[PDB]
């Protein structure tokens, strides 16, 4: 695994997220269904825990957008980038963005929300791209054949851990 040049970190293992808008294509449950899940993934494998806001500053503000949404990072319309997030930080760091130009399903027939959502937070928390291909932390996303088969990679585990180590 690969974490980012300086090894930027949270400096707390409470983090704050906000859901600051939804993408029309699911309903407003399958959208937050779809990032309590992503978060977990992380929560089960380390001493970070997270509560939601509704209003105000979270750590991780969480939103979709298409082409220009207020940062240096346009999105590029249908296909190729499908979403980015920020290394931890304060600000904009730590911050998800879904390019509202894919079709976000929930399951494998378009992108997948939740599984987009698991690698980004993985940037979100420190983590970087990985060379496993097995890892989802790795470069390209790809269409998983099955949903229920899907785990963290013993790469992606140790990556997290060696950051915020073991739950307790
Ligand atoms: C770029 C940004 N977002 C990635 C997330 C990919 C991912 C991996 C694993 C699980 C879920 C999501 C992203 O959007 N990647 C694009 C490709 C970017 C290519 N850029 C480049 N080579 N310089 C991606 O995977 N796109 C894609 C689109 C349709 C189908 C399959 C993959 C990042 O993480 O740095
Ligand atoms: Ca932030
Ligand atoms: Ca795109
Ligand atoms: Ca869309
Ligand atoms: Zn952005
Ligand atoms: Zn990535």
């Amino acid at each position: 695994f690969r974490t980012f040049p300086g090894i930027p970190k949270w400096r707390k293992t409470h983090l704050t997220y906000r859901i600051v808008n939804y993408t029309p294509d699911l309903p407003k449950d399958a959208v937050d269904s779809a990032v309590e899940k992503a978060l977990k993934v992380w929560e089960e494998v380390t001493p970070l825990t997270f509560s939601r806001l509704y209003e105000g500053e979270a750590d991780i503000m969480i939103s979709f957008a298409v082409r220009e949404h207020g940062d240096f990072y346009p999105f590029d319309g249908p296909g190729n980038v499908l979403a980015h997030a920020y290394a931890p930080g304060p600000g904009i760091n730590g911050d998800a963005h879904f390019d509202d130009d894919e079709q976000w399903t929930k399951d494998t027939t378009g992108t997948n929300l939740f599984l987009v959502a698991a690698h980004e937070i993985g940037h979100s928390l420190g983590l970087f791209h990985s060379a496993n291909t097995e890892a989802l932390m790795y470069p390209l996303y790809h269409s998983l054949t099955d949903l229920t088969r899907f785990r963290l990679s013993q790469d992606d585990i140790n990556g997290i851990q060696s950051l915020y180590g073991p739950p307790p």
